[PDB]
């Protein structure tokens, strides 16, 4: 009822959309891994009379929840959709938005990396990123290329006209108490990574992770604390 969903308020199988700013929302889902049942964030982004989308529900059903909640909530047709790295959370489900139309992008690394170990993969390729600190335009955001973090592929994403900073699996709540999963990190160049997402964007108003609550600039300075302390 208002509060930013979490996997206690999301009936099975459904998706909830929280509203972050005028034309932006974020996407909550959940899903099972390993026997553990983990949140995910992804955004929705007002393009005129059209949205873009950011990231999977993390899932085939999941992602076909996605497609009719927006459309219940929005009523706006989902017409391109970027994903931010190659995992399961970010890419599992483009199939089903490619098969609803949706065109569907990521970095060539993460179409690689997604190809190689099995994972969906998006259709188009987005050049003009392979560089830390590079960024492009897409729609009505810019794409940011940090450098390796929770992945070596991973970007953020940031909404001028909002101010909102999606960080993606790059970034974590605040109360998070360690990296997440790591099986793809680098743990030495993430803190490094961050501030350079610290530079690039430090008017960001709103900073949403790719699991869990929403905050600040607060969520960049903890995620670096985090991993250090993680490495460590
Ligand atoms: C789908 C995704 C994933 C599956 C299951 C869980 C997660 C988390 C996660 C875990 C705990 C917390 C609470 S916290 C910050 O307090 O620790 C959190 F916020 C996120 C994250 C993330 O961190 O993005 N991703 C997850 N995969 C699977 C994989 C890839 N692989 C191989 N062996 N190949 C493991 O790697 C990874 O990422
Ligand atoms: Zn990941
Ligand atoms: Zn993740």
């Amino acid at each position: 009822s208002g509060e930013y969903p979490t996997v206690n308020e999301i009936p099975v199988g459904e998706v909830r959309l929280y509203q972050i700013a005028d034309g932006v929302w974020s996407h909550i889902a959940t899903q099972s891994f390993d026997g553990a049942v983990y949140p995910s964030n992804g955004l929705i982004v007002r393009d005129g009379d059209e949205l873009l989308l950011i990231d999977t529900a993390w899932g085939a059903k999941n992602t076909a929840a996605l497609l009719a909640e927006i459309e219940k909530q929005i009523g706006l047709p989902v017409t391109r959709a970027v994903s931010t790295h190659f995992h399961d959370d970010r890419v599992g489900g483009v199939d089903v938005l490619r098969a609803a139309g949706v065109a569907t992008y990521a970095s060539p690394s993460t179409r690689r990396l997604a190809e190689a170990e099995g994972n969906e993969i998006p259709t188009h390729s987005l050049e003009g990123l392979s560089s830390s600190g590079d960024a492009v335009r897409f729609g009505p955001v810019e794409l940011f290329y940090p450098g390796a973090a929770h992945s070596t592929d991973n970007l953020v994403v940031y909404v001028p006209s909002a101010n909102v900073l999606y960080g993606g699996c790059a970034v974590h709540e605040l109360s998070s108490t360690s990296a997440g999963n790591v099986a793809d990190a680098d743990l030495a160049e993430w803190p490094t990574s961050v501030e350079r997402i610290q530079k690039h964007y430090p008017e960001a108003e709103v900073v949403i992770p790719g699991h869990g609550l929403p905050g600040g600039l607060d969520l960049l300075q903890h995620t670096a604390n985090v991993v250090k302390a993680h490495k460590n």
